[PDB]
């Protein structure tokens, strides 16, 4: 980018993934001049892997500058942020590194040389370490599979695809 | 439908139309058993809003996937400023044995609430006031005004989705900041080379 080689690492659970989270990702890659923003479905923080991470790739797929990594899935046992960016620093070893995640998520995560690693962004709704407001992240996982529960539509909460695979494979039901 | 011959009217100004609007058409038509939402781009406002054609093209792009949204002219093509009334008594007239839901945002809906004659408005259709988060009426007046209606005449929704506003959507794009994912990349793309918001 024009600020050199940068690469966002868009941490979560994804369960389901929705709009709030590709706004957020597409927002946070244009404020830091990111390259590309590399999904990582979290392996063990809830739906199998598999289904989060199909879901992430259906709802990505669009998009050339984004992208999604089982490195946490495959690793097998709980999922540590020190090693999703070993294993993306080792793949990008020329990309500084933004780690982006919810920041309820990231004011857990900090519970020390991950800055060394990575800059970290925190996104959420309005109200080295930067935190980033969007609107959009009103939309949560949370509703969408109570909405999904209840037999509500999903349509504009999230790609067209991800609302059939949450209806084909009867998530949350 | 569920209770019968419902049509969901969506009156908006649409510039530009969001997934907050969709989202909003999508929740109500399922809470209200509607066969069927009619997105009505407003004409002339009651302040600067881009052409009638420019809004209603892309409303037709952002709902044409969807086999239950439809776009109607009757208020772009009528001219002066926009009547509910006048888009009631139209669609009314166009859809004789449907029951009309008028939606809108909740502040809108409050407007339209303020006019006077607003009891006629009643007569022709039932309203649905879709808010955003931290939505909050105040207005006394308006407030004694619900008391005046009977069941199910007026009722207020909460669209989390609805935080996506059109002017935030103008903004972004005066910006050059990107609208991916707020809205269908059709809409995205018009907003683009039509160059709306510069
Ligand atoms: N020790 C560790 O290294 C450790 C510990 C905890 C978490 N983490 C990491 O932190 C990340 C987040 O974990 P999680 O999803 O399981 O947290 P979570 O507990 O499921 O969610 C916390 C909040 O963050 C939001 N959120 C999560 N991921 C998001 C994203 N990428 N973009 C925007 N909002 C997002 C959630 O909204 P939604 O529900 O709508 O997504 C929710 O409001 C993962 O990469 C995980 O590996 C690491
Ligand atoms: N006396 C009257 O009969 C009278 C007077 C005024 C308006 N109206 C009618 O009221 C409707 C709204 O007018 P407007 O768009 O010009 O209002 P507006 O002032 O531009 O909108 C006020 C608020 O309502 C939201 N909103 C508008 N239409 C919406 C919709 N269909 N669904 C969800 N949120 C919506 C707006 O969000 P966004 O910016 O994101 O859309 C904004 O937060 C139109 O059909 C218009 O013809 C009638």
């Amino acid at each position: 980018g024009a600020m050199g080689r940068r690469l966002g690492v868009m941490g979560g659970t994804f369960d389901p993934i929705h709009y709030g989270h590709l706004v957020a990702a597409s927002e946070v890659a244009d404020l830091f001049d990111l390259d590309e923003v590399v999904f990582v479905p979290s392996g063990q923080p809830v739906s199998a892997a598999e289904h989060r991470y199909l879901m992430t790739v259906i709802a990505t797929a669009s998009n050339p500058r984004f992208s999604v990594s089982r490195v946490d899935i495959d690793r097998g046992g709980p999922t540590y942020t020190k090693d999703t960016l070993a294993d993306l620093h080792a793949l990008h070893p020329d990309s500084e590194l933004y780690f982006t995640t919810g920041a309820d998520a990231l004011a857990s995560i900090m519970s020390e040389e991950l800055f060394e690693l990575a800059r970290f962004v925190g996104v959420s709704r309005p109200g080295a370490l930067t935190l980033v407001e969007i609107p959009a992240l009103a939309i949560s996982s949370t509703d969408c599979r109570q909405r999904a529960e209840q037999s509500r539509p999903l349509w504009y909460l999230m790609p067209d695809g991800v609302v059939q695979y949450v209806s084909k494979r009867r998530l949350y039901t």
